[PDB]
RNA sequence: GGGGGGGGGGGGUUGUUUUUUU
């Protein structure tokens, strides 16, 4: 039996271990270069006006026309009846928690409660506010739609403005509003660690638990005895709201009524019931914690829901009901739903929630492959981050009485796409969420089912300008067992970022900050953090900063994509390494359409050459994008249409390029601002140096291709030290690849959606992960000499040349520690240089290709 | 693990949530 099964697998295995000693990369040098690394390493080695002003100014202002419109809009707002309550609240308490609900305006209306409170109270120049967002494009927006009720424009020195990373329209300094991202703060907190200038400090949204919002809570929790006059106000989304009241000991609470159309509720069971839905699947038909603690419940209620269900409604209900599965989207429903609105309901958008791509692909074959749906009298935008949403304006556009418009989206239209006007809305009641596993160490993606504020905030989505349906696919049971919210950012992402910055801020110590969090995370996480920071020479071992660790944490990257930009400048590679670490650090440029998909991956595929890595496939990207524009702005727009690139996502990477250049030369690493400065851009045209630098920041994320060839279309096997056989993702430029130069791939983001994939692999050189790898190790093997890294890293070469190589990376890490604790541009004459330009040159010039 | 057998169908090439940095 399984018994059985090993008589074959034991000679199985002794194959592939075999086949693996055999191809195994040989490292040699010539004997011009191991006399001159000899002869090196021989060498070597041995105001009370400005109140009046602004009072005028208010009353002033009263008498314009443009004004009093703004006024006559603002008081039909709930917090307009509020307003004094609200002022009386926030003067007599330090802390107060504002919950309010969609529609109640509390965004744009309390700053300027408080604004206009001071100003006419005669002390308008004591009052500097700072309203928090959590995404960009709110802050941008709520910035202007205040200013536009002010009858101003934002920032040129008016009472209101924002400020987000590299974006600002500043406000005057005193009796203004600042509407900025949460980590603009952090980032103020550097150099301002008690914020004396804020008079008033306002936190949106905390009921989306983000890691900046959790942290920035805790800082102002513990700032607040050092700054009695300052005043927080909370603003939640008045569910779960009193815990953020208890998390300040208490603090008054205040709730803002909302001003909302009725929006009618329908569940599965109602759906199925009103439709008279049939399911035609039938003919073609390892866990967490509290998961498995719900799913016992609902197994338990099952057999008597399905009963008090059976008195509601017909049999062919409730045998629909019980017959339908989990952990996947009835789209036939949805498909049946939608034809059920358009035929019989009235005029009004429809929006679809799906929890992915597939998912939203799928239910738009199944939509156009029907002939009603392929008429000119209905519109299906797709809507997702990596489609051309920049592209997807058509959304917003209302459409005429004889046209519907349906949309199917992911949650990016539950906050930062609102299209106010869907009237419809159908909530598949999955969304797929990252969880980390700190047991394995890795990034795990799944479709859980949506939350009670999430579902509420889908149901509000709908009936903004008219009274509305929303349809939830699922059954009452599963409605009542969903959880109140979705767990915290601070319970699902690693914490080497946030450890940097705690450490950073002088907050104190790691666990000592972090135990104080609300919700605070568990201690494995905390200590893998601090583990995984030391291993990477960021934290000594009394957990404190080493001069890298400084420079990491004064870079907006997480530590290995700072290291990889460190390394770039000191190598002079500075613009292909910046451009990587801006991809990495905040998106590829490339976006997919709905229907034209094999078409990207083969353009992907043609931009990448015969780099076989997905980080130099961007550089051409940039590289192309930038001779486009160039050359003009239309054949730019041609580019980008061609090449299916998001020239938003261009850009956002040239202004972080920019920004990573100017903090490394507020540093001292080069002796410019311009990443393409000729002086820092000398080996920049090398793609080995390239490569070598991207293994030295993310090193210790290496695979192991095995080629087993054989007659199994010739197909490669991807390997992990501490993982076991993962597989390399389709949107990779590497997925279908066979003939690979080396055997060593490096990666940067892996997650395990339904098997571990790599989303981003380059191939790797044994010279790049032996100077810039693990520890190096020579020794015998059978009847071969070996040198490791890592005792998993086995290349062939001989005793000689491997205690070269030692030594030589003996010296490096010794250079590049003094490097690093002293910036300063590397001269290339003949000094110190020596032992970075003969790495460089055995990078160039010796590694040749494989033995296979 | 393979195409050592059809001793089982114990394992078998199975696509991309959203966001943020004086």
């Amino acid at each position: 039996g399984r018994e059985i099964g090993l008589w074959y697998a034991k000679k199985q295995g002794q194959k592939n271990k075999e086949a693996e000693r055999q191809e195994r990369a040989v490292v040699h040098m010539d004997e011009r270069r191991e006399e001159q690394i000899v002869q090196l390493l021989h060498s070597v080695q041995t105001d009370a006006t400005l109140d009046q002003q602004l009072l005028e100014d208010l009353q002033k202002k009263k008498t314009d026309l443009r004004y009093i419109e703004m006024q006559r809009f603002r008081e039909k707002l709930p917090s307009y009846g509020m307003q004094k309550e609200l002022v009386n609240m926030i003067d007599n308490h330090q802390v107060t928690v504002i919950s309010g609900e969609t529609g109640c305006g509390k965004t744009t209306q309390v700053t300027q409660f408080i604004l206009d409170n001071y100003i006419e109270r005669g002390k308008g120049s004591a009052c500097r506010i700072v309203c928090t967002q959590p995404r960009r494009i709110s802050a941008i927006s709520v910035a202007e739609r205040v200013a536009a009720e002010r009858a101003e424009s934002c920032g040129n020195g008016n009472s209101t403005g924002y400020q987000i990373r590299l974006q600002s329209r500043l406000p005057r300094k005193q009796g203004s509003i600042l509407y900025c991202t949460t980590g603009i703060i952090l980032q103020w907190l550097q150099s301002d660690p008690h914020l004396s200038s804020v008079s008033h400090i306002v936190l949106d949204e905390i009921h989306e638990r983000n890691l900046q919002s959790d942290v920035l809570m805790t800082v102002v929790k513990d700032l607040l005895s050092y700054r009695p006059d300052l005043k927080v106000v909370l603003m939640s989304a008045t569910l779960n709201a009193e815990k953020f009241s208890e998390y300040f000991g208490n603090c008054p609470m205040i709730h803002i009524p909302g001003f909302t159309f009725p929006v009618v509720e329908y569940l599965l069971e109602d759906i199925i019931e009103k439709i008279r839905y049939v399911p035609e699947q039938k003919e073609h038909r390892v866990n967490r914690q509290e998961k498995e603690e719900k799913e016992a419940i609902y197994k338990e209620r099952w057999p008597g829901y399905l009963r008090e269900l059976r008195q509601r409604y017909s049999a062919s209900t409730v045998d629909v009901v019980e017959m339908m599965d989990d952990e996947k989207v009835d789209l036939n429903l949805i498909a049946a739903l939608i034809r059920y609105i358009v035929l019989e309901e009235e005029d009004g958008a429809i929006l679809v929630f799906l929890p992915g791509w597939d998912n939203i692909s799928t239910l738009h074959d199944l939509l156009m492959s029907q002939v009603m749906f392929k008429s000119d009298k209905f519109i299906i935008i797709p809507l997702h981050s990596l489609m051309p949403t920049v592209n997807q304006t058509q959304v917003f556009k209302r459409t005429p009485p004889g046209v519907r418009k349906i949309v199917i989206a992911t949650n990016i239209a539950e906050t930062s796409i609102t299209i106010d006007d869907v009237v419809y809305v159908i909530d598949g009641g999955k969304i797929k969420e990252t969880h980390f596993d700190t047991q394995n160490n890795i990034s795990t993606m799944s479709a859980e089912w949506v939350s009670k504020a999430n579902a509420k905030q889908r149901k509000g989505r709908a009936g903004r300008v008219q009274p509305g349906h929303c349809y939830h696919l699922y059954n009452s049971l599963r409605a009542s067992l969903l959880d109140d919210y979705q767990l915290p950012e601070i319970l699902r992402t690693p914490l080497e970022e946030l450890c940097l910055q705690i450490k950073i801020l002088r907050l104190g110590g790691i666990a000592h900050f972090l135990s104080r969090l609300m919700d605070p995370p568990s201690n494995e996480a905390v200590l893998l953090s601090i583990k995984h920071l030391m291993e990477l020479n960021a934290l000594d071992k009394q957990e404190e900063l080493t001069p890298l660790g400084v420079h990491l944490a004064r870079l907006p990257v997480e530590p290995h994509i700072g290291k990889m930009i460190l390394f770039g400048a000191l190598f002079c590679c500075l613009d292909p390494v910046l451009t990587i670490a801006a991809s990495l650090s905040f998106k590829d440029p490339f976006v997919i359409p709905l229907g034209k998909e094999k078409v990207a991956d083969a353009r992907r595929k043609e931009l990448a050459k015969d780099t076989k890595s997905d980080h130099l496939t961007v550089v051409n990207a940039f590289k192309g994008w930038e001779k486009a524009k160039q050359r003009g702005f239309r054949y730019e727009k041609d580019y980008c249409w061609e090449y299916f690139l998001s020239s938003n996502t261009l850009q956002m990477l040239h202004n972080m390029k920019g920004q990573f250049a100017e903090h490394l030369l507020g540093a001292g690493f080069v002796s410019s601002r311009n990443p393409q400065d000729p002086e820092s851009n000398i080996n920049s045209d090398n793609e080995k140096i390239i490569k070598a630098v991207i293994c030295a920041g993310l090193y210790p994320k290496v695979a192991k291709i095995r080629l087993n060839l054989g007659k199994k279309r010739k197909m490669v096997k991807v390997y992990t030290k501490t993982d076991g056989v993962v597989a390399i993702h389709p949107k990779s430029v590497n997925v279908e690849q066979t003939e690979f130069n080396y055997n060593w791939l490096i990666y940067h983001l892996k997650m395990r959606t339904s098997s571990i994939y790599l989303y981003d692999c380059t191939e790797v050189s044994p010279y790049c992960l032996l100077f810039f790898g693990g520890d190096i190790s020579i020794q015998k093997d059978n009847d071969q000499e070996t040198i490791a890294v890592d005792e998993w890293i086995i290349f062939q070469s001989p005793a000689r040349i491997a205690h070269l190589v030692k030594e030589l990376r003996k010296e490096l890490d010794i250079l590049l520690q003094e490097k690093i604790e002293s910036p300063h541009p590397v001269d290339w004459k003949d000094t110190k240089s020596r032992d970075c330009a003969v790495l460089s040159a055995i990078i160039d010039l010796i590694k040749t290709q494989e033995k296979a």
